[PDB]
């Protein structure tokens, strides 16, 4: 049966640790894939950790990291949450150097984008087999979320970007059922930029907190309705949650346009709590180091900067990286609301470290009705490796 | 229940990437089988990659490649499509140095040929256990497809060759149900040669594009009816699709006899599109390098050379090799037609490279109603290995 | 359906060997986790071996053992009883440096405690996903059993300790259903100390033989009723079963308070046999070496020292360590009583051996209506390793 | 449901190759258990290869072979037929240095004998958990088949020997249901010796061809009725099938007592074909080298030496070893008779080779209504290994 992800996001006071793979520590001797983007998505039976692979293994010359991100080897694979992205427990998903995945209640739908920069192709898989395709409509590195997509009552939605990573790019919302594209939509967001959206279902709609890699230090936001009508802008919150970014004091929030002159960025996430918001972010305003998660009152609908809670998951002396959102299906939590959870990728090796390779580990957190103490569940690997 | 592979082959405009195992890159450090013929076949629940093993692992002295192809160690094993042919996720199938496999909807039937050259034996397995046998009827290296066989409404069919690899050999069509041979047939094809057939169901019949290793650069073709009556000849298309071969301009197609003086050959495939044809082939007319797939209008029924489409899957600067056909069951694609898919083996090491071993990787493609851009999803391993 | 662990513990005359993983011997070359506390718990379908991991593998520099027990890497994982705690067959359970687990008949519930010493958090998982939380109520290293918890008719119970490891600490009994805490209780035990309880269901109640790390060489005992009412004290038996401890002759048993001036201790277990008792213990009164299991008549209700049986499972020339209790569900043994079983962890490496690492192996035993001969099923690894 | 192994053994004209694991070749680089006795037994869903392990892996110092056969580490484990006895696909069965296993249609029952020589214990497991026990009744190395046991209509039978390996020993037949011993029997066989019986169901009775390690070169035979009544003696056949042994010409068969002065022996098997017999044996009369299988007309009931067929499975230039019988359940072969199959262990390393270890590989064969050509499916590993 299809999954009713119709409920509202549970109001949480903190986040308890879900899992930790320790993929890299384990990689010092085991057979682990050098990965990237260990995002999480759950089926009504289990949560899995998806990731990208170059077909290389840590401590092997193939992890030479000199291989382009968008290479002809990159593939999306997966394991159960917590297990390392090891070769022997891995499930193949799709050829891809950019992907997204979600379960609709019956089968897994995955979307692997591969091919050339000017004419890439995103293959949609359903039940472990390709079912539909999407060709680059703008001929400039077609890409997607790199985190869980969202299925609601049988139809799954996800956001895709095609165009430059600086100036205006083009953004679209896609909708499928059983691996078959049944609807799409162009997003008008002039002056705004959208990349690597972190979504989740909430009150029958799909909410996403994305990344503005053009000129915004605050995160773009777009609420998608099942008929592909939508709203889009920025996390109102008067606090910047991207990286790099400026100081909170020198930031005036905006629900409309991007604020801050910073241009780069990093994938992040955020959860609506009624009118409040849980927003994640690197602790360092300059580096992908540390990871904290703050709750701002009315931060979803107001240029508020009233911090109600601050929970540290990765101290600033440790590397972090991408982070994404996903939801615990009701059939797993046994709740009447959708438990909001997120994952935090922790990057090790190049460029901040002296190794010939680059990979990441992960730590997953989930809702919870209690305040959870600060701590650091960092990677832990001892670099460099035998190389 | 039995699988109704009664439908017609879907008319496709191009092929999207299905999977890539990167077995060899992974083999630099992981425990991977040195394989050969990573052909694909699907059950109504999943598609698997079958392959031959010498019981050796890449980067081990046993991959010494000096072992004869038809050795007493060669065995057929398998994994899910996309996973590498690694020891720990592998399923044993049958003792064999030549094989074929297909699922009828309930269980997997596999056919492993092993034993001596002058008195080989092909063991038929059903549900993971031997059920019937076929002894060399011509006493000269009994062999079969090396790619998926074909089941239609409970009965599975496959082609077998016994006799020299040059002059006339003898060819037969076999038919079984539940691993039990219930019918066979001698193929009259004087002057013609048949090897490593790549088949697939189409309109209730079994179509196969094979290999003429005697004197034809164009591929032999035989349509099998469920009562073992048949038609046989060559892909009409006025373009040669074997390797080696001559230039397209110096080739006059023929649906009847072989054209071209070339004698060797390589396993290939082809898909009927009404009257048109999708024919695969190495890009190089001399080497097993590169891989393209051309669509010729009326090429299935006419000595046509009207190229409607050309899609490159492996550029000519990269090694290729065998390639085979298979179909996506309806119960997986959710289609009303049989999605045509093929696999392309990519050989690395001896003889074209300086290593003491020889193995291959693979990339799988499937139907799709859209034009797919050219690109190259090549092996990627860095040779030589620690040896 | 829920598991009726309502029956009485079977009266056993000895213990037959259940399984042996040989994790460490295997670790000399395979990919095995450096573990700790390989406790066992069973579902109505199978028994699994749970354990703690630092994300390190034997013979790797990460097994450097210098990492704190309560590190941010420690995680609870598991495999089927007898299999080694190898990376490739492991199932992730929860982030933890102290844990407990039991199955209620439908799903697995696990409890991982992690976080900082003064504000640790114990995450309760149900069906492979976090469902509830317990925060340190006494702000001093919250911890639990390190052995199987106990489910009876749908509700699962376990004991937790928060406070110093010397002087008085605080002890609580928790009760959950479907991963949700539905009841708890404070244990009044002034002068008494409770740690690492080894429990099991018996006559509809939960019996536990724990560890007094403050001043008792005899083991504390507490019988929990389903309404969280309880009784607590010490194994009446006139023989000390902790380590370190004094000689049996210089020991006067007590069902009330601790006897013996010794302060440290080690996790142990014990089984009620009507009024008799099976109590395990290191053979050495000073070291965690050897392992024997004695049956004392009326030792559960009387300060008796009448040894009816003595069975050696690990000779005194071999290292032992922790040991815990668990029960064979009725649906597996086919019995009408709950077969009492225990596991014996065998520690190798630091501090008693010269290696840079420390890990353990295990051997599991179960009830049985017959006397079983003495023998030694010790670890067996040859130290040191390549390091 | 229970398995009706009531049918007769199929009349076969030869044996087709079922599987080959190549465990040792694979072990040169992969993680494989140094094993012994890779016997096969099938459930109504699959056939598995069981084996003994020292917890050691090939190419590791623990495979030092100096460890006693009956050590405290030896354990029975298993994988699916054809897969190598690798650590990562292995299933733990029972602590044992001698074992037997069979499936009754519902669950797997296994019997692991372990413990000391003068007081060994055989633990019976059912459904992956210990259910009953058998203690040495004669106090001198209790042991069993080392090959598949036999279940018929719910009750499983197996033979056990306790006593010296030379002079008279004591032999018993055991009968269980659901892992519970429900009947046993003493075998009167004065002057006769029984070891490592290879059994199989035939016409509602259990037939076994065993090993006389005292004074017979011909194999002892005992037909067990479901009520534990029985018949016992020797394979009538006028040809010796043990190793060592004398020449066929200098042998006068006997259905009664042992013939030949030779004393040692090796585990073998044999299949009744009405009145005829298929008997296996090393080709060399002196060494465990080569393996052939001869069919003697009326050899089961007459001192006949009329060889109807001779099929070689392992040439005399290659090492062999133990061999055992098992049957293909009807629910797998789809036959109306029980397909007779056997396995041939191939030993490599000490004592015949210069390595510090000793292990074996295997090749499985099954019934088949056709004559199968001679060939050799030998081990294949290249010795010595990195050591
Ligand atoms: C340890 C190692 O192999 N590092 C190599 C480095 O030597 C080389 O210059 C570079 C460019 O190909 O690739 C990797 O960085
Ligand atoms: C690296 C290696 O072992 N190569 C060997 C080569 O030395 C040898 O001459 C040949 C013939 O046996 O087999 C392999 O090619
Ligand atoms: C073999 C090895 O790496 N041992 C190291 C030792 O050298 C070092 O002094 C200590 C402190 O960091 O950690 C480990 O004991
Ligand atoms: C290569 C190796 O470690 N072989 C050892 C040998 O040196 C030793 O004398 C013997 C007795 O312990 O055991 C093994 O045979
Ligand atoms: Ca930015
Ligand atoms: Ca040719
Ligand atoms: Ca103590
Ligand atoms: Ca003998």
């Amino acid at each position: 049966t299809y999954m009713n992800n119709t409920e509202a996001i549970c109001d949480a006071k903190g986040f308890a640790p879900f899992s930790k793979d320790n993929g890299i520590r384990i990689g010092s001797r085991g057979h682990i894939f050098v990965i990237r983007e260990p995002f999480v998505s759950c089926s009504p039976i289990e949560c899995r950790t998806f990731f990208l692979t170059q077909g290389s293994l840590l401590n092997d010359k193939h992890s030479n990291g000199t291989v382009k991100d968008r290479s002809p080897f990159r593939t999306l694979m997966s394991v159960e949450v917590g297990q390392s992205p090891n070769v022997y427990q891995a499930r193949f998903e799709a050829v891809a150097w950019s992907a997204t995945a979600c379960h609709d209640g019956k089968k897994w739908m995955t979307v692997g984008v591969t091919g050339p920069d000017s004419k890439a192709v995103a293959v949609i898989h359903y039940g472990g087999v390709p079912t539909d395709v999407v060709n680059s409509w703008a001929g400039d590195i077609l890409r997607t979320q790199e985190s869980s997509c969202t299925c609601i009552q049988g139809d799954c939605y996800w956001v895709m970007t095609d165009g430059p990573a600086n100036r205006q790019a083009q953004y679209r919302i896609y909708k499928a059922n059983q691996g078959r594209i049944i609807g799409q939509t162009d997003i008008s967001f002039n002056g705004g930029h959208i990349e690597e959206c972190s979504c989740y279902p909430n009150d029958g709609k799909v909410e996403c907190v994305c990344r503005d890699g053009w000129t915004g230090t605050n995160r773009p936001v777009l609420v998608i309705s099942p008929d592909l009508s939508y709203r889009v802008g920025y996390l109102c919150a008067g606090i910047p949650s991207d990286t790099p970014r400026g100081e909170d004091t020198q930031f005036t929030g905006s629900c409309t346009s991007p604020m801050g002159n910073q241009g780069y960025g990093v994938k992040g996430f955020g959860f609506r709590q009624g009118t409040d918001v849980w927003m994640g972010r690197t602790i360092s305003r300059t580096s992908r180091s540390g990871f904290e998660i703050l709750r701002i009152k009315n931060g979803w609908t107001q240029t508020s900067k009233e911090q109600i809670r601050k929970q540290v998951v990765v101290d600033n002396l440790n590397w972090s990286g991408y982070s994404g959102s996903f939801t615990l299906p009701v059939e797993l939590s046994g709740k009447d609301c959708l438990v909001p959870c997120f994952w935090v990728e922790m990057i090790r090796g190049k460029p901040e470290e002296k190794t010939i390779w680059t990979s990441s580990s992960s730590i997953v957190m989930c809702g919870v009705d209690y305040e959870v103490a600060d701590w650091s569940w960092h990677d832990g690997a001892i670099l460099p490796f035998d190389i």
